[PDB]
C-alpha cells in the first residue's frame, strides 16, 4: 500500500565525474543508498529506481532491494517518474517521489509526510520547508484552508510571492492511481521541452482534488547535492547529526569536528572516541571502549573494554578487554578473543586468537589458530602462501613461539611448546616439546683486530 | 588562611555514565583535576572535596592532594558544603566554593576573587559574569554601593530583573567562620527539599554583613559541563586557549583546530606542530623541534632540534637533533641520546640509545643499552622475555649488528663488533670480533627446470 | 619592461623567532616563495629581494630566481626600496613593490594591477581594498576623476576620512624611472626617523603626475602576517582557496577543513581525498585515485587508479592501479610499476618494483630492482649497507622470495626462482632455481614433560 520512486538518472554535470551523481558517497555510502534506507525505513514496501544509460553500477550497488526502470531521454521529472509505470501503474496506495541526491532525508520526515497525506485523504502532498534566502525556489502559496493553492516558480512570480519563505522541496506523496493518470496529461510546452512533475499538482487542483502541504522544520534535510562542495557540506551535516546523537547517548567524542561515524554504527555508553577516528559500515562498539586517535574501523565488532589505538580494522571481531595497536592491522576474518594483545606493527588476517593470546610486535598471523594464553614472539610469521595455495597453521595453548620464527604451513604446534628464536619450523611439534632449527654461534675474536 | 571546598558528588545524569561526572576528562585529565590545579594555583592551602557513594575512583585519582568529606544524601549545595565541617568548621580565613565540573576556571580569576574578597573585608563574595542570553540564571541585583542586593532566580523574578545580563556563577568566596555559622541556619522549605548555598548570602545580608560581587570578563571560564556535548565544548575552549598561548609565545601550529596540547605541556620557541598532533601529560618540548602530523606524545621530554614523525611516544626522553619515525613507538623508559635515528616500524622500550646510535627499521629494542654510533640492522630483536622474566642486552659502541639478528638476553656485544645478518646470538661477543650463526647457502640450479 | 621589489628584511618581532619573518611557511613553503611565484606568474622578468643582516637562509632558499640588495639599517620602506637602485635605477618600465609577508597575494591581482597602471600611463598605482573595520589603515581619498587624492593615515585623519572603508594595501606599481627619482626626495622628518614609501605618491601628485587606484575585491589576499596566529589564519585561508578549487574541478574531499593540499599539487578528476591527508611540494595525482586518511605525500607522482592508505610518500612514483599501505613508507627514489602491491609496515627506498610485483608486509627494499610479478615474502630484507657503502640487489621476474630472507647485496636472483623461508642469501642464484640457507628442524618431544 506504499511505494517509492527514486530519481537516479541525473547526469550531475557540475560533479565533473564519469560516475552517476547519486553514487558519490557521504559517510561511507552512496547518496542513493542513504535515500533508499530512509525510504524503506519509512514503511515503503516496493521501491522503483529510475536509471539512465550505463547504470550497471547503480543496479549493481543497490541490488535486489529495488526495481529498476530505464529513462532513455532526459525529458523532465514527470517523464522520469512515468518510466516506473511498468511496475506501478496498476497499484493502489501511496507513492512518494524522492531524488537520490538528497542524502540527509530522514525516515521520520518521510513517515510523517505519508501519515499527513493518508490522514487527509489527499491526492497529493508536497514536502515543504522554510528558508532564510528563498531566491530561486518554487514558493508555496497556501489557500484559505491551509492547503496548496499553487507552487510559483521564481521566473513567474510577483513581487509579493517572492517574499514567501516556504518553498517546495521537490519531494511529493501521491495517490498512486491519480499520479499515473495525471502523468499522461502533462505537456512539455516550455523552452526546455521537458515534462515537469509539479504540473501533476496543478492538474489535481484543477480537478477539485485535495493537495496538502507538509512542512519539515529541518531545511537541512532536503539538501540537494549538485557539486562536490555541496557533497562536502552533506558530509559535515551528517557528521554533526550522528556525533550529537552519540554524545547525548553517553559516548565521549573528544573532537566531533574531526570524528567520522557512519549512520549504521552503534556505540555503547562510556566509550571514548579520540580525534580523527573513522568508523563506518555496520559496526558495533560495546561499552567502556577506547578508540584511539586516527584509527579506521569498518564493518567490525568491538566488545566492551577493548582499546584500539591508531590502527586499521576491517571485517574483524575484537573480544572484551583486548588491546590492539598502535599501528596494527586487522584484516577480514581476524577474530580476537578476550584479553588478547595485538601490538605495534602486527597484521592479523583470517585468524582466530583465543583468550589471553599475545602477539606483541612485528608479526604476521594469517590463516591460523592461536590457542589460549600462547605467546607469539617478535618478528614471527605464519608462512601461509606458497605461490599457489594458502595453508593453515595451528598453535596450541600455553605455548611460547620465539622471536623471528617461521611457521611453514600446513603445520601444527602443540600445547605447552617452546619454539626457539630464529627457527624455521617445517614439521609438526607435539605437546610439551622444545623445537629448534638454527645454527649455533661462531665467535671470531679479534677477526676485526 | 585560605581553604577550598570542591563539590564532586554530582550524579551527572545527562552524562549517561557509570562514572562520576567530574572524572570525565578534558585535555587529557579529569575535570576535577583542572579545578584542583586552579584552586591550588590560586594560593589555597587546604582543599576539601565533597564525594558521594562509591567515590574510590575520585579519591584514588586525586590522592593525598585533597581531604575528603562524604555526602550520603543529595540535599543541595548548602548541605554538600556543610559536610566539610569536620575539616574546616573551626578554621579562620577565606574559603572558596567551586564545582568540580567547571574545568575552564582559571587561577587568575580565583586569585582576584580572593583578593577582592579580602581587600573588602567582606563576609562573602559572588563571582559573577555577563552573558548575552541570561535566561535561567540567577541575576545579580546590585545596591547603591555596588555591593550585592540579592540574587534573583528566574522563577521568582520581575520582568525588569529578567533583563539583567550579570548572573551568578555559583562560585563564592566566604569568611570561613561566617560560612559554617550560617550553614546551620539554612532551611529546605522548598519543593526540592534541598538546602541551597546562595541562601547563606541572604543570611549575611539580613545581618548587615558585607557581600561583594566580582565580575569576570571571561564568561567561558565559568562553564558548567552537564552532558557530553558540553564536554566537547570544553575541549574546544581549552584547545583554543592553549593553542593561542603557544602561537603568541613563538610556536608555529599549522592547524590549531586539529592540534591538541594539554595544559601541562611546555613548548620552546621556533617549534613547529603539524596537524593532528596530540601532546598531553607533563611534556617538555625544546626549541626548533618539529612534531610531525598525527603524532601522540604523553609525559615525555623532547630536546632541541628533534623531529618526531607520526609516532607514539610515552614516558620517554629524546635527545637533541634526534629523529623518530614515521610510524615508530617509544614506550615508557625509552631514552634516546643526541643525533640518534629511530626509523619506521621500530619499537623502543626501557632502553638507552647512546649518541649517534641508529635503529632504522623494523626492530624491537627492549631492556637494553645501545652504545654510541652503533648501527642496528633491519629486522633485529633484543630477545628480552623468556615467559618468566625479562633480561638485559648490552651492545657496545661503534658496532654493527646485521639484519634479522636475534640477541638472546642476557648477552653482551662488545665495541667495534660485527654480527652477521641472520644470526641468533646466545653467547657474549668480545670487542673487535665477528660473530655469525647461520647456515651457508645451497643453490639447486634447474631444480625448477 | 616589468620588475619587482620584494621587501624581506622585516625582523617580525611578534613572531618570537630566530629566523627571518618571510621564511616561515604556509602550505609547505616560505611566505616569500609564495610572493615570488605570484610576482613571476604576473609577468615580471627581474626580481630584487631586499634582505637584512644574516640573510643567507633567504638567499639560500630563493637561490638564483632573485637578485638581492642589502638593507643595513631599518630606516623605512622607502629606504628599503631604494637599496634596489644598484640593480634597477637605470631600468625602464613598470616596477611593483610587494612585501614578502603577504603569502595569499594572487598573480591575477598583480596582473590586473600592472595592466591598470600601464593602460592608464600612470606614474604610480595603489592596490586598494575595502574592509569592514578600517581602523588603523591608511584611507584612500579619491579625487573627482576617480584617481588618488591622498592616503590619509588614521593618526592624521578627520572624522569623515575615518569612515572610509577603502584602504591602502601597501602594494604599489610604479613607473620605474619616476620611482627612483622620487626616492631621493623622501625625507624622514618624523618621530620614527624613517623614510616612508607612500611619500613617493604625494611627490608625484605635487608634480601633476597620474596616480591611479586599483581595488581588489578580495581583501583576504592582501593579508600581512605579523605573528603566528596570523600565520595560522593564512594557512586556513590557503586551505579553503585550494580545496574549493579542487572540489569544483572534480575532486572529492571528504573533510576539507582537515585536508591540506599545497598550491603546486595537481589532482585529476574522480579522485577521493580522505580526511587528514597532507599533500605538498610538486605532486601530480591522476584520475580515480584514493588517498586514504592521514597520509602524507610530498613531491611525488601517483598514477590513475592508485590507492594510498595512511602512508608516507616522498619523492616517489606510483604506477597505475597500485596499492600502498596502510602504514607503508616510500622514500626518495621509490619507483612502483603498475598493479604493484606494497603492504603494511613496508619501506621502499631507491628501488624499482616492476609491474605486478608484491611486497605485502614487514619488509625493507633498498637500492634494488624487483622484476615483474615477483613475490617478496613477509619479513624479507635487501641488506644494502655494510657500514661503508651501499650495494645493489637484483631480483628477476616471476620469482618467489620466501619469508624472513636476507638478500646480502651485491647479489642477483634470477627469474622463476624460489628462495626458501629463513635464508640468508650471499651468492647469486640462476634462473629456475631453488635456494635455501637454513638449519633443519630438531624436535625434542617431552623435553618440557
Ligand atoms: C622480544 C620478544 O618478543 S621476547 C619473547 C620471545 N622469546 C624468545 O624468543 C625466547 C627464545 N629463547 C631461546 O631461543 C633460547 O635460546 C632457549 C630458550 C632455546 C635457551 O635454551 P636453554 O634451555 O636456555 O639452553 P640450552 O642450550 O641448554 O638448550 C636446551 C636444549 O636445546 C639444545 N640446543 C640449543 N641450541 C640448539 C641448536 N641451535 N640446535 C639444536 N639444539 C640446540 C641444547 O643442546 C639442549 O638440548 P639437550 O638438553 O638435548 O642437550
Ligand atoms: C637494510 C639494513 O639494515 S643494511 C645494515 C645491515 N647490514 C648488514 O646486515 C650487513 C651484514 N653482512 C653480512 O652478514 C655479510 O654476509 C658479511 C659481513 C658476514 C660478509 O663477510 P665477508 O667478510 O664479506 O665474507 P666471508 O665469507 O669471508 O666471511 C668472513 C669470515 O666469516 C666466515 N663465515 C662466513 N659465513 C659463515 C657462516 N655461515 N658460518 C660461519 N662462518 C662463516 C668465513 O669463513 C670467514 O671466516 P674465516 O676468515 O675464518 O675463513
Ligand atoms: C606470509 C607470507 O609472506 S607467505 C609468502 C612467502 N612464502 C614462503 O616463504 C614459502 C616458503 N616455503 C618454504 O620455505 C618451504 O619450506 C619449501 C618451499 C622450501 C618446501 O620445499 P618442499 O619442496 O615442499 O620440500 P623438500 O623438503 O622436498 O625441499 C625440496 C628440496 O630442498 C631440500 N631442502 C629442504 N630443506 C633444506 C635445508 N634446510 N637445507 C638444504 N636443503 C634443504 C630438500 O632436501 C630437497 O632437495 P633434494 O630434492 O635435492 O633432496
Amino acid at each position: 500500500r506504499r511505494h517509492a520512486i527514486i530519481l537516479a538518472a541525473g547526469k550531475g554535470t557540475r560533479m565533473k565525474s564519469k560516475k552517476y551523481k547519486v553514487l558519490h558517497e557521504v559517510a561511507g555510502k552512496p547518496m542513493v543508498e542513504h535515500v533508499l534506507e530512509s525510504v524503506k525505513g519509512s514503511g515503503v514496501d516496493q521501491v522503483v529506481t529510475i536509471v539512465g544509460h550505463g547504470a550497471e553500477s547503480v543496479k549493481g550497488h543497490l541490488g535486489e532491494r529495488s526495481l529498476y526502470s530505464f529513462q532513455e531521454e532526459q525529458l523532465g521529472t514527470a517523464h522520469a517518474v512515468q518510466m516506473a509505470k511498468s511496475h506501478l501503474e496498476d497499484k493502489e496506495g501511496t507513492t512518494i517521489v524522492v531524488c537520490g541526491d538528497t542524502p540527509l532525508i530522514t525516515k521520520e520526515t518521510l513517515v510523517t509526510l505519508i501519515a499527513h497525506h493518508e490522514d487527509a485523504n489527499a491526492q497529493a502532498t508536497v514536502l515543504s520547508a522554510s528558508i532564510q534566502q528563498p531566491y530561486g525556489y518554487g514558493r508555496i502559496v497556501r489557500n484559505a484552508s491551509g492547503r496548496l493553492e499553487r507552487i510559483v516558480e521564481e521566473k513567474d512570480a510577483t513581487q509579493a510571492e517572492k517574499d514567501i519563505n516556504e518553498i517546495s522541496s521537490g519531494i511529493f506523496a501521491f495517490n498512486n492511481k491519480t499520479l499515473f493518470e495525471k502523468l499522461t496529461q502533462v505537456k512539455n510546452d516550455n523552452a526546455q521541452g521537458e515534462y515537469y512533475l509539479p504540473d501533476v499538482l496543478s492538474l489535481i487542483l484543477n480537478d477539485g482534488g485535495i493537495v496538502e502541504v507538509y512542512r519539515t522544520n529541518d531545511v537541512e534535510e532536503i539538501m540537494g547535492v549538485n557539486d562536490r562542495v555541496m557533497l562536502s557540506q552533506a558530509e559535515k551535516a551528517m557528521q554533526r547529526r550522528t556525533n550529537h546523537y552519540h554524545m547525548l547517548n553517553g559516548v565521549t567524542i573528544i573532537d566531533p569536528d574531526s570524528t567520522y561515524i557512519g549512520p549504521d554504527v552503534t556505540i555503547g555508553s562510556d566509550t571514548v572516541i579520540e580525534p580523527g577516528v573513522r568508523i563506518n559500515g555496520r559496526t558495533e562498539i560495546g561499552e567502556d571502549v577506547v578508540i584511539g586517535q586516527y584509527s579506521e574501523i569498518n564493518n567490525s565488532t568491538i566488545e566492551n573494554g577493548a582499546c584500539i589505538q591508531q590502527s586499521v580494522v576491517n571485517d574483524a571481531s575484537v573480544g572484551a578487554n583486548t588491546k590492539v595497536g598502535p599501528f596494527a592491522q586487522l584484516r577480514p576474518g581476524a577474530q580476537l578473543g578476550a584479553d588478547v594483545k595485538v601490538g605495534n606493527f602486527v597484521e592479523i588476517k583470517k585468524a582466530d586468537l583465543k583468550d589471553g593470546a599475545k602477539v606483541s610486535h612485528l608479526s604476521y598471523i594469517g590463516d591460523a589458530v592461536i590457542g589460549e594464553r600462547t605467546n607469539i614472539g617478535c618478528g614471527t610469521i605464519t608462512v601461509n602462501y606458497d605461490g599457489e595455495n594458502k595453508f593453515k597453521t595451528i598453535v596450541g595453548k600455553d605455548s611460547f613461539v620465539g622471536c623471528n620464527v617461521n611457521l611453514v604451513a600446513p603445520v601444527t604446534i602443540g600445547d605447552d611448546v617452546l619454539v626457539a628464536a630464529g627457527s624455521t619450523i617445517t614439521d609438526d611439534v607435539p605437546n610439551d616439546s622444545l623445537a629448534v632449527a638454527r645454527a649455533r654461534q661462531t665467535t671470531k675474536e679479534g677477526y676485526r683486530k
